[PDB]
C-alpha cells in the first residue's frame, strides 16, 4: 500500500523516530539509505518496514524479506527522512536490547574502550576502523546513543557490524578484570610506543576523550601506557585517529608482524 | 585602544566575509583563529596585518601583535567573525602566504604524500595534522585545493603553516615524482599487497585518491606498486583521511626499525 499525505498518523509516527526519546519508547529506530540498510539486513537486525520513495530500484523491494512494504510519496518522504537530499530507501527496524552481560568473548580478542563523550563524528569513525580491523568488542561511554541517525549516518551502517556496547566505566572495568584482559592505555605520554606492545594475545586498547583524556586511575590500571610519536608542532591526533592506528597495528601482528 | 562592539560594524561584516574563499583571493588576506594558531603562522614567518582580542584575551596576547593593527572586539562581535560555535580570543588576520616548490630540497630517503584530487577541508586539515605527526617531508594535493580556509586550519591544529604543503597540477606533482626520482605507492581497495608489505625505509610517495572517485587511471600506470588496507567486515573504504595516517604511520613503523611485512 501507499500512504500520501505528511500528515498521515503513521507518517508522523515515522519521523516521530528521529527522537531518542520515541525510538526507547516505541522500540524501533530508522535507517536511511540504501548501504545503511543493507548493514543492518546483513547484521542480522529484524526489519519491520522497508519505505521506498519515488526513484528506488526494483532491487531495493526485494530487499524485504516479507516485512511490510510501504512507498512513499516525494512529500512524506522529506517527512521522515533526516537529510537535505532523502534517500530513496530507508527500514524501520526493531530496537535491540542487549546486555554486556550476554557476550562471550572468542579467542585472543581484540577490544576497544573509548571513556568518555567525544566529538560528534568521532565515534562513527571509529566504528568504520573497528569493522574494518576486525575488533571483537567495542565498549562506548554510558551516555552514548548507537541508534541515533548521526551515528549510523557516519559510521556507514558499521555500528551494525560488531558488538558495541555503552557502559559506565565501572562496568567496562570489571567485565574486563573477568575477562582477564591485558589494559593497553594510549596517552601522548605513554612510556612505550604503540609498535611495541604484544597484540598477539589479545589486549583491550583504553582511549580517553580530548577534553579530558584518559582518568588517572585507567592509566594506573593498564598494564602498559603506549604513545603515537608526534615527530611535528602539532601535539596530538584526533580521538578516532588514535583509535584506527592502534587497530591496525593490532591487525598487522595478528596478520603476521612482529612488536617493533 | 580600538573597540569594535556591534555586529553591524561594516569591518565586523568584512572580516566575517574572509570565510569565503572569494574574499581571501580578493583580498589577498586570511584569518587564522585561535591564540595556538596565531603563534603557529607567525613562528613560520607568516605577516600579521590585524590582530583581534575578545574580551576575555590575556593580557600578553597584546605582545603578539608586533607592529599589527589591534582590534577589541565585543562579545557579540567576535561571535559574528569566528568560524566556531566556542570561539577563539586571539585571533589574526594574515597576509596569504606565497609557496614556491622550487625552494624545497628533499633529502635521501623522504616520505612523501600525494593527494589527488578533492574532498572536504575537514579531510585535508586532518590529513595534514597526521603528515606532522608522522614527519612527512613534502604533501602535494590538487591544483585548487585551499589550504587556509577556517576548517583546514582548524583541523590541522595550525600546522599546515610549518608543513611542506603544495597545492599543484597532476602533470606538475607528476613530473616533479619523476624529477624526485621517487618509487610511487598508490593506495587503492584493489591493490594485491598489504600496505605493511611495501617497503618504505629508502623513501616512498604515496599516492592517494578521494574515497569518492578513487585514482585515474593515468596515476595507476606511473604507481610502482599497489597497496591497500585490509577491510575485515563487510565495508571496503575507510575515510580518505584514516588511509592517509595509516600509511604515514606505516612507514614511520620501518623508518623507526621495523621490518616490511
Amino acid at each position: 500500500m501507499r500512504i500520501e499525505s505528511p500528515q498521515n498518523p503513521r507518517v508522523k509516527a515515522l519521523a516521530a523516530l528521529k527522537e531518542r526519546k520515541e525510538r526507547e519508547r516505541t522500540g524501533r529506530f530508522l535507517v536511511e539509505g540504501r548501504r545503511e540498510v543493507e548493514r543492518a539486513l546483513e547484521a542480522g537486525l529484524s526489519l519491520e518496514t522497508l519505505l521506498l520513495g519515488p526513484k528506488a530500484r526494483p532491487e531495493d523491494r526485494a530487499l524485504a524479506g516479507g516485512a511490510e512494504v510501504l512507498e512513499l510519496s516525494e512529500r512524506a518522504l522529506a517527512r521522515v527522512s533526516a537529510r537535505e537530499n532523502p534517500a530513496q530507501v530507508l527500514g524501520v527496524f526493531r530496537l535491540p536490547r542487549r546486555s554486556l552481560a550476554g557476550v562471550t568473548l572468542g579467542a585472543a580478542p581484540l577490544v576497544l574502550v573509548l571513556l568518555g563523550l567525544e566529538k560528534p563524528g568521532n565515534l562513527g569513525a571509529i566504528l568504520r576502523a573497528a569493522d574494518g580491523a576486525g575488533a571483537d568488542l567495542v565498549l562506548v561511554a554510558e551516555g552514548v546513543d548507537l541508534f541515533s541517525p548521526q551515528v549510523i549516518r557516519n559510521s556507514t551502517g558499521a555500528v551494525f557490524a560488531l558488538p558495541v556496547y555503552p557502559v559506565a566505566e565501572e562496568e567496562a572495568a570489571r567485565f574486563l578484570e573477568e575477562q582477564n584482559l591485558p589494559l593497553v592505555a594510549a596517552t601522548p605520554e605513554g612510556e612505550r610506543l604503540y609498535w611495541e606492545g604484544d597484540y598477539r594475545g589479545g589486549v583491550a586498547f583504553l582511549l580517553g576523550a580530548e577534553d579530558k583524556g584518559l582518568p588517572e586511575a585507567w592509566k594506573r590500571r593498564a598494564q602498559v601506557r603506549v604513545r603515537i610519536p608526534m615527530r611535528g608542532r602539532a601535539d596530538s591526533l584526533n580521538v578516532a585517529v588514535t583509535a584506527a592506528l592502534l587497530l591496525y597495528e593490532a591487525l598487522r601482528q595478528r596478520s603476521g608482524g612482529a612488536p617493533l
